[PDB]
């Protein structure tokens, strides 16, 4: 690197006009292949989580969220080292794109988004809600560790992850649960869906969810 591309924004600027898997060089100069959203909100986004059809188990242990899981063809989670590697110098706006089972689109936009290395538990450190029709359902979670069903760092007696069946920056427990189960719309189970509270509440699992970052 030094010669190559360092962000999706960079690849947009080089005239990569369609979304897809391209290879950016991280700050450590290691190469990572990522999904570039070249479209939404003027494009240039590096997509780090994607749900879209129910095909992948997001109910995953710590190691599995450390490395990343899923498929390039479908849903995935880029992995918590990669995510940290991504947002750990400079600063990255965060966007969250949601789409329901009727194609009513919603988003939410934050001015900075960054996350701790494994040691500091991949602690979330989020800036300021900018806008978006889904409302703020991410600030609540600011300054929290990341947990999973086999690694509890939550401020609730029990296991937020085990009870709401996800992986997240879980306090007591959440307002957002984008890694929860794919429950395809209305659900009677309580909050263990792909949920964004201000978005569509604790009983409705979105059809698409995307979380992405561009350099501000
Ligand atoms: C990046 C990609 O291919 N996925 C798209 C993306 O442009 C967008 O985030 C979302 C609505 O914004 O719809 C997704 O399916
Ligand atoms: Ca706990």
């Amino acid at each position: 690197c030094l010669t190559g591309p360092r962000t999706c924004k960079d690849l947009l600027d080089r005239g990569h006009f369609l979304s897809g898997w391209h290879t950016i060089y991280l700050p450590d100069c290691r190469p990572l292949t990522v999904l570039c959203d070249m479209d939404t909100d003027g494009g240039g986004w590096t997509v780090f989580q994607r749900r879209v059809d129910g095909s992948v188990d997001f109910y995953r242990d710590w190691a599995t969220y450390k490395q990343g899981f899923g498929s390039r063809l479908g849903e995935f989670w880029l992995g918590n080292d990669n995510i940290h590697a991504l947002t750990a110098q400079g600063t990255s706006e965060l966007r969250t794109d949601l789409v329901d089972f009727e194609d009513n689109y919603q988003f939410a936009k934050y001015r900075s988004f960054r996350v701790a290395d494994e040691a500091e538990k991949y602690n979330l450190v989020l800036g300021a809600f900018v806008e978006g029709s889904a409302g703020d359902s991410l600030t609540f979670h600011n300054n929290q560790s990341f947990s999973t069903k086999d690694q509890d760092n939550d401020l609730n007696t029990g296991n937020c992850a085990v009870m709401f069946q996800g992986a997240w920056w879980y306090k007591n427990c959440h307002t957002s649960n984008l890694n929860g189960r794919y429950l395809r719309g209305t659900h009677g189970s309580f909050a263990n869906g792909i949920n964004w509270k201000s978005g569509k509440g604790y009983n409705y699992s979105y059809k698409v969810s995307e979380m992405k970052v561009r350099p501000a």
